[PDB]
């Protein structure tokens, strides 16, 4: 299962962060695969509670009230209608899977959910799933509020409510089964894998027994005996009773040491320099990379929510944030994952951003339509990052380069660095705070490459700059510390 089951040739998924379904089938189509994209995060596609107070939140969609696919990003034939089209073209679907618990258990009862289906908290009932209070662990808890008290003891964190949503047991064969149909109904749909939602408060053996439980992926779309990818969301930062490792044995897991350290690796925080990537990977002390799903930022901590802390680079950082995901998308450690955000006016106060609860861009709740400028770029707030040239282009980088080794290192002891992928890819960074002129071995063949970050090999010519390779491989590489991006890359595909 480890397997993202992405088409041979497409190397990287990217999350549409709250996206609605129309849009999604509509980039697959335009963009996600003339540009190589191999698949994308969706956001909960089920039925989750509709909260006014604060006006819809971007997080009321990790409040489960039903499995039915109804929510702000359309029904269920919209959902279906996207990831037949996606498919059709390519580009996989994976299911943002909230399984571990429904809504806050201090939400009102009623029919203020996505789709009106009805529900009550207090008395644990969740008619339209069903569940009732015999599907929860309220007595299975043992803290005396009843929710997580100390991630030092592995037992609460997965028996008690994380901050009050209310945990199902997840040991009981209903709650299991109840938990697979939906999936399976997903994977029979067409989607090719999910990203398990709270893994670190579920026990491993109870993930396992669900997964027991479902088919394999539509034979329609892929080979025979192909099973779902899943991908575990565990905060490992180290230092707490259960580690990522024991979850292993279900698939692959959130490596969230990963931005977090390239993060304060690239804001030169506290002596850290480039000149240490040179054994980045499982030499930090990271997960094998075959059981690695990796990302600069995530839906969480790019709002001062998840792992990583003041050190997570973001959209908002942009020369900083195009540096850390060129060099993800370049190293071969891991899956990669490209964030693609919407702006929200943060408004930090005493240090903190009071506005991080901010859902998407709206109209009295209703999600606005992406729209794209002449440019590429994309209106109504959405970022698209991953319709930057920089990062688009490294995304194609990394598709032409899977499988090279790593190869052709090259620091000066501080910032400034590069290496190559095999003789397919070549990139070069500068982050000292002087310029970098210098001539390199960069171990691929003879010509004039087009640099995929400054502009773009339009058939015959670049738009931006030039390098050129000699017959013994070496080149010669110029970038200022006041260049816009201040890296280069080239690749087998950017040959002129
Ligand atoms: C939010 C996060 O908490 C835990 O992560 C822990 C992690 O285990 C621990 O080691 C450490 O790591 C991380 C690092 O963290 C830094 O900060 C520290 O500085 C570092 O030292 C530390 O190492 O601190 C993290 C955050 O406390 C879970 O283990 C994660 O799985 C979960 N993330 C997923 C799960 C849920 C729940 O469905 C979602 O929550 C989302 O959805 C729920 C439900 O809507 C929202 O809860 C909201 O609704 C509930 C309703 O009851 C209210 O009670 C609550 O106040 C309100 O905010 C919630 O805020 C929202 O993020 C997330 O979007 C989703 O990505
Ligand atoms: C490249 O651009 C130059 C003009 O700057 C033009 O002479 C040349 O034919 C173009 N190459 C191709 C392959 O179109
Ligand atoms: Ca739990
Ligand atoms: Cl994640």
């Amino acid at each position: 299962q480890y397997s993202p089951n992405t088409q041979q040739g497409r190397t990287s998924i990217v999350h549409l962060f709250e996206w609605r379904w129309v849009d999604i089938a509509l980039e697959c189509e335009r963009y996600l695969a003339p540009k190589g994209f191999g698949g994308v995060q969706v956001s909960p596609p089920n039925e989750n509670v509709a909260i006014y107070n604060p006006f819809r939140p971007w997080w009321e969609r990790y409040q489960p009230v039903s499995y039915k696919l109804c929510t702000r990003s359309g029904n269920e034939d919209e959902f279906r209608n996207m990831v037949t089209r996606c498919n059709n073209v390519g580009v996989r679907i994976y299911v943002d899977a909230v399984i571990n618990h429904m809504c806050g258990n201090a939400v009102s009862a009623g029919t203020s959910s996505t789709c009106g289906s009805y529900f009550n908290p207090g008395s644990r009932d969740f008619p339209a799933v069903p569940y009732s209070g015999w599907d929860f662990n309220d007595g299975k808890c043992k803290t005396g509020s009843g929710d997580i008290e100390n991630y030092n003891d592995a037992t609460q964190v997965r028996d008690c409510r994380l901050t009050g949503l209310l945990d199902l047991a997840l040991e009981k064969d209903y709650v299991r089964s109840k938990i697979a149909e939906y999936m399976n109904h997903l994977i029979d749909i067409g989607v090719a894998g999910f990203r398990l939602d709270a893994s670190k408060h579920m026990w491993p053996g109870d993930i396992k027994a669900i997964l027991d439980k479902l088919h394999n992926l539509n034979s329609n779309w892929f080979p025979a005996g192909s099973k779902p990818f899943i991908y575990q969301e565990v905060i490992d930062l180290g230092g707490e009773p259960i580690k990522s490792s024991d979850y292993f044995g279900n698939g692959r897991v959130t490596e969230f040491k990963y931005g977090a350290k390239l993060g304060t690796v690239i804001r030169k925080w506290n002596g850290e320099k480039m000149s240490y990537l040179k054994n980045w990977g499982e030499g930090w002390g990271f997960v094998p990379s075959d059981r690695a799903l990796v990302f600069v930022d995530n839906h969480d901590n790019q709002r001062g929510h998840g792992a990583g802390g003041a050190s997570i680079l973001t959209f908002w950082d942009a020369r900083l944030y195009k540096m850390a995901v060129g060099f993800m998308l370049a190293h071969p450690y891991g899956f990669t994952r490209v964030m693609s955000s919407y702006r929200w006016p943060r408004q930090f106060q005493n240090g903190n951003d009071v506005n991080d609860w901010v859902g998407p861009p709206n109209n009295n709740g209703v999600i606005k339509e992406v729209t794209i400028n002449p440019d590429t770029t994309c209106g109504n707030d959405w970022v698209c990052e991953h319709r930057w040239r920089q990062i688009r282009n490294m995304v194609i980088f990394r598709n032409v380069v899977d499988g090279q080794p790593f190869t052709n290192w090259y620091d000066n002891g501080s910032n400034q660095v590069a290496f190559g992928r095999g003789n397919r890819g070549f990139i070069v960074f500068n982050n000292d705070d002087w310029s970098f002129s210098l001539t390199l071995q960069t171990g691929l063949p003879a010509g004039t490459y087009c640099d995929v970050i400054s502009g773009d090999k339009i058939n015959g010519n670049c738009t931006g700059i030039k390098i050129y390779v000699s017959d013994d491989g070496k080149a010669h590489f110029s970038i200022s510390n006041s260049a816009e991006d201040p890296f280069i890359a080239i690749h087998a595909e950017s040959k002129l």
